[PDB]
This record gives C-alpha cells, structure tokens and sequence, in this order.
C-alpha cells in the first residue's frame, strides 16, 4: 500500500530576469520594488517616523504603514522591509529570513530555521507596489517520503507552527520534490496541496 | 418604557380554506388559488399521514408537490387539517389561532403561553411554512424591565424551539392582532437570536 | 457676530433598535431592515467582547460581516450596548445623546463638555461608524471673538482624540438638535482641522 | 553586478533645427514641425532676453506663444540657442550633447560630470523641457558596489538640482556609455534610481 | 511649511506661497496671498493695508 504520489512534471516557463527599480531615501538608503507606468500618476509616501529607518545594510528597514495614491483611491497598508524589499502581509523582523528569488511577477521567502525547505511565495501586487502573501507556501519533501501519510502530517504542521506567529486566510501547502526557483510558478511539479483551517467559534446573526 | 407603535395592517382575507377529502374519510384544508397551475398534490399512503377520528389528516409525512416540471417533497405535520412545514409539535397540544391564505399563528403552547408563531404561506407547497417569527405578548409597561425582556423571550425559546426544524426572531407586540394580514403589527421591540457556529472553516486562497 | 442659520432638519426616525441575544444573556442593540440581502453579523468568542451586569455586551473586538459574497471585519467597542466603528473611548464615561437608524450622537465627556461626535449608521457594518463629524454649543455672542472660537475647538479637539483612529471637523451650533436628521442643521461656522504630512513622496515620471 | 541590456532604440533624427533671425541680429534654434497650422511663437524685447556676442538668443523670459486660440507663456532659459523648459542653468557653462526633434541632453555640469538631464521636445512649447530624467555613466563593476552607486547619485543630484525647476522629483537611470545618436539616450541603461519629494505641511480634505 | 506663509497674532494666516491643490489626479499649485485669512490670486499687496468690502463663494 505504498501510495507514493505521482510525479508531476515542471512545465513553467523560466521567470522574468527584470532588475527591480531602486528608490532613494534623503538619509541615503533604498528600497528596492517594482513600478512599471501605466501613466498612472501614482504616488508611494515613505512617512517620517520610528517605524521605517535607514540600516547600515544600505536598504529601508522596519515596518510602518506606507500611502500609495492613484486614480482617487488611496491604500495604506502597512509594508515590512526585507533586504530593501517591501512585503505585505507577513512581518518576520526577529527572524533573519532570505528571499530566494524576486522578480515582478512573484517573490519567495526562505530561510526559517524552525522548518527549512519550507517557502512562503508572495504574489506581487502593482498597485501596492509591493509583494503581498495570500497563504500560499511550498514544502519540499521527496516523493519516496510523501507515501508515509504521517510524514506528510509531520512537514506541513512542522511547515504551519514555523510560519504563522509572522503571519497578519490560513495556509495552502503545496509540496514538490525541488523549488523551481526559477520559474513563473516556483510550485511547478507539486505533487500534492494541503489545506488548513481557521477556527471559528462565536453566534452567528441571520435575519430571516 | 419603550415608546407605543400604533397597529397598521389592514385585516386579513375572509376567503375560508377549500377541503380536499381522502378516501379514509377524512379531510386536510388549504388554499390553492389554481392560476392555471395543473398541478399535483400527493398524500402518501402508509401509517405516517392517516385519518384521525375528529375528521382531519393527521400526523407527519412526507407530502409530494408536482408542477410545472418540477416536485417538491417536503414533510409536513398537520394540525387540524392544516398543512404546515418547518414545524412538529406533536407532544404538546397547539391550537392555530388564525389562518388564512397569507398566515398561520400557531398558539397554545403551555411552557410559554403569551408566544405565539407565525406561518407563511407558500403556494407552492400549499401549505403554510414556519421561516423564524415569534410574537410574544408583554406590556411594555413590563418591557421597561429589561430583565424582564429577557426572560419572556427565553421562556418562549425553550417552549418553541423543540419543536422547530433560522433562529428565532421574536417580536413583541401589546396585544396579538389575530384579525389582521401581520399579527405583529404594532409591535415595540424585536429580539434575534443566534446559531452558535464551532469548527473549521476551509476557504480555498 | 456670525449669522442665524435656521433649523430645517426634519425629525429623525422614531423606531427604536433591534436587539440581538448572546448566549449569556446579554443583548447588543443595533439596526437591520434586512434587504433580503442575507447578511451575516459573527460575535467570536473571547475576553474581547463579554456580557456585562447592565444586560449589554462590552468590549472592542473584531465584528465579522458577511453578505452576498463580501466579508467585512471592523472592530467595533459596544457603548450601551451599541456598536460603533473607529472610535474606541474606554477610560470615559461617555453618554449616547440620541441613536436612531440614521446617525448616533456621542456625548458625556467631561473634558470639553457642550462638544458631541456625530456617527453616520452604515448597514454593510450594522454600526455606526466616526468619520470625522463634531459638533460644538456654543452662543454666537462668544463666537464673536475669535480667541474663543479656537479655545473651544481646541478643547474638544484635545478631548475626543484620545478616543479616536481623517481628521476632526467642528460644526459650530447655538443648540444640539438631538432630534432631528442633521443634529448639526443650524450651524453658522464650521472649523476643519489638518493632518501633519512628513515623509518623502515617490512619483514615477 | 547588475546584468547588461543590450542598445535598441534606433538612431535619432538626422533633421537640423529651424534657426530663427531676431532684429538685433542672432539667432535662436528650435523645431517647428511644418504643421503650418498658424502657429505665433513671440520673443519679448525689454532685455530679459537678448542677443549675445556668439549669435545666440541667451537669458531666460517668458516666450509667447500662440496656436488656435489657446496662449501658452513659459519662461524659457536659452542655452547655445536652444529654448529651455524647467532648467536654468546660468552661473555655470553646460552643455548641449545631441539636439533633434525628440529629445535634447544637456550635459557639463562640472560638480557632477557623467551626468546628463534629458529634456523632451513639446511640440507645443517650441522648446524642450525637463521633465525629471537623468542618466548617469556609471560602469557596471562598480555599481556592483553600492556604495558607489549612492555616491554617483547622489552627486549628481547636487550637481543638478539647484539648475531645476520641475515638478516633479529625480529619476536616474544608469547606464555605462550615453547613447547620444539614439532616440532613447538611456537606452541600454541597466538600473534605475528614483529620487523622492520632501513634503511637510497640513493636508484638507472635507468628509 | 516655511516662512513664506505663517500664522500671525490676527489670528489669520499670513503670507503669499504656493498652495499645493491635488484632485482628479490633477495637481494645481497656486501662488495665493492671504489677506483678513482670505486666499487671493494674481493679487500680492502685502505691504499695503487693503481692505475686504464683500467675500461669499
């Protein structure tokens, strides 16, 4: 009853190879992020405060909430530096994390020791001018192991308990044998996605 | 004290029920206003619907609804002769205070007397249909009291809701106006209550 | 002197709350004229939001609204039982002058009386909500002197915005007009006040 | 080290521009596309704007200018000639790198050389004007150092901003070698630099 | 902020500066000098005490 799941093979194209623009700060730093005109005529505000510094690293650091204005609609949401990166959604500051690949179509986060071969992959959104995570995150397991359902049970809660206390929907897992960190989709060849839940527990109020 | 609503609705339809007579002897009352339906009304044989001995279908089965292309099923328990859905309350002894061809109250039950429950009709099923609508009757005199609020409108949940298939909405109302199309017109105050919801919820990204 | 404007706001709804029951018996009161849209209002389990001895909720957590495809999770503090949005005033006694379908008027605060907050009722929230409305008594005899315009702007000022999350907007009224639609109808000034820019701003050629 | 982008915009116009005789006897250089829509362009006397000893209409005024009914009066700073928009670059001696019907560089600030400003002609203006871009040469190799490229940029700010006059703020895009016979100048260019607006002040906005 | 336009002990704010306007994505920055606290422009007398017969909208 070995049920090794079956192999799924690569087929996303190789991804975009565009740098990222720099944005320079007046205490000399960058961040780093992608903008491509639709003669939008958008504004990003970088607030003075405690909140974002410049770091000897050369890169904006810290986490505050960043106003982007275009078209009449003004966003404010909060963005986490990383590398000179601005990240939406997720705030790993105490955590030393890596990014493995950005580019203008997607960015994927690495390097928690509390369960390495686990990624989270944020999706970039232009008009945040900024990578965002959704829930998405690949677990790289081989396949030979993934017959062993108590495997699979062992890396994805492993996978879950390492990543939430950063995180701000509940996580998708999708595991494959390598991260395709060169392609559109890094989750290209998964074998297998695992979904989880959220806890709900309250009184719901219907009108009839 | 909560401030006086004065009762709006007109009165209600004084059309009475057309009677549909089983081969037992016995008979169920409902309205089916025929626009042209062509439709179909199906009592089930066998020991769940059967003939009582003051003249009216009685129990709780399985009614089969055709028209147009489609059948319904739903099960209905019937109270003299009434057809009635969402709602079973054999154990106790209810009495319907009205019912017309827009409404059923259902009254009469012992644990909470003063509460009554408000059926709809649905043509479709010809039969009238219990959706959540409670009226109790308070003074707002005693509504004033907010402890007494509460408690008229937990002794008429835990009479009521045994014997419910929505949660409950009560609306209170000074006096309960039988005669007209919304017996709960005129009413003060409306309290809703919840469905306790606990588990895992599964949205996909 | 500023001159008289004249009162032309009609009088507001007359139809009180509707009041929604929690498992411990406690009530929230808000407003739901149900527009068939099946909304959905989750009250989540925790320390946040707790029953209290007066027969109401208290707290300030997160609401989850859910409708026709939309989820909506404002954190909303229970005042009196009432839900409002983007103004969290805890340490304070703070007293609700008026609350109808339409707007609710906070008042009671003792650092700036004759000062009030206006909160505008949005049903996708089922809450009132603060968008920036204030309004402050005060005669037109003293509002003559512009010294005593801004101490009394200034005052409310330093005492709403503890209690607040735009920016604060004064309409300068000779009497709260508690009744009616606009509370603010008759104002005869109005001062808007400025949020503090200071960052660097990117704009891509 | 920041990868290399190959050149391909094409070459630039070959056109020469118009020359345009004053009364006291230079000339001041620009494009008027044979739109022959009856367009006026109008050079104030009063000594704003006067003729120079190497032929050439210098000094910065307000040029009107005249095209169906609308009127349009910028104030253009003349250099080698060429009407200038949003640039006024006088206590010191620039340049005029490549001058067409598309774009002009202006280049030989002394404080920060390898810089260029890159103006587009507005066909509306007579004229070309700054809009925001720069372009400094900066080899690849040591903008692998990011301490240089800071360095290079930000020389070049302090260079050229006291000459600007633009709304908007500074883009530099490097590159390693201007492409001074092309359309797009920055063409190849193999990283980009956006500069920011310091705002401080009171905002309003009614509910 | 700056000097150019500043609060004085009138109680009105004083000066002639550019007022950054920004709607419908468009961006107006006027130059308005500012007498009894009224916004005025293409007109600078600061130095002169003139006087504001009628304001409405």
């Amino acid at each position: 009853v070995i049920h090794m799941p079956a192999a799924v093979a690569v087929t996303s194209p190789q991804a975009d190879s565009a740098p990222a623009q720099r944005f320079s700060l007046p205490q000399g730093c960058h961040f780093r992020t992608f903008w491509r005109d639709e003669a939008n005529g958008g504004s990003l505000f970088i607030p003075a405060g405690d909140a974002l510094r410049c770091g000897e690293d050369g890169w904006l650091q810290g986490s505050g909430a960043v106003t982007l204005q275009q078209g009449g609609q003004t966003l404010s949401p909060t963005l986490w530096f990383l590398q000179g990166y601005p990240l939406a959604q997720v705030n790993g500051g105490d955590r030393a994390l890596t990014v493995v690949s950005a580019n203008a179509q997607r960015l994927i986060l690495g390097g928690n020791p509390q369960a390495p071969g686990s990624f989270l992959l944020l999706t970039f959104e232009p008009q945040l001018h900024a990578w965002a995570f959704n829930g998405e995150a690949i677990v790289e397991m081989p396949r030979v192991d993934a017959a062993d359902e108590t495997k699979i049970k062992q890396r994805v809660q492993q996978a879950q308990t390492a990543w939430q206390p950063l995180l701000s929907a509940p996580l998708t897992f999708k595991l494959v044998e390598k991260l395709a960190a060169d392609r559109v989709d890094p989750a290209s060849g998964s074998y297998l996605s695992v979904n989880g839940a959220t806890h709900l527990e309250g009184s719901e109020f219907k009108l009839v």
